């Protein structure tokens, strides 16, 4: 059965809009509002998807979102 990859779907997945399997700032703040009917703030952003990657390249993929989530 899942294992536990589940919930680790649903958010990727989410904030995806092409189920590719790329998250960019630019998806983020598509799905961040909804978060809070309202757009935290712009280089709160940036900051925390500094920090959501594992390879400063701008952008999360289920290794990095994963990797990340999977212990947090
Ligand atoms: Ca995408
Ligand atoms: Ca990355």
């Amino acid at each position: 059965h899942m294992l536990g990859v589940r919930e680790l779907r649903i958010a990727f997945r989410e904030f995806d809009k092409d189920r590719d399997g790329r998250i960019t700032v630019a998806e983020l703040r598509q799905a961040a509002p909804a978060l809070l009917g309202e757009p935290l703030e712009g280089t709160e952003l940036d900051e925390m998807l500094r920090e959501m990657d594992l390879n400063g390249d701008g952008t999360i993929d289920f290794d990095e979102f994963v990797m990340m989530l999977s212990t947090g």
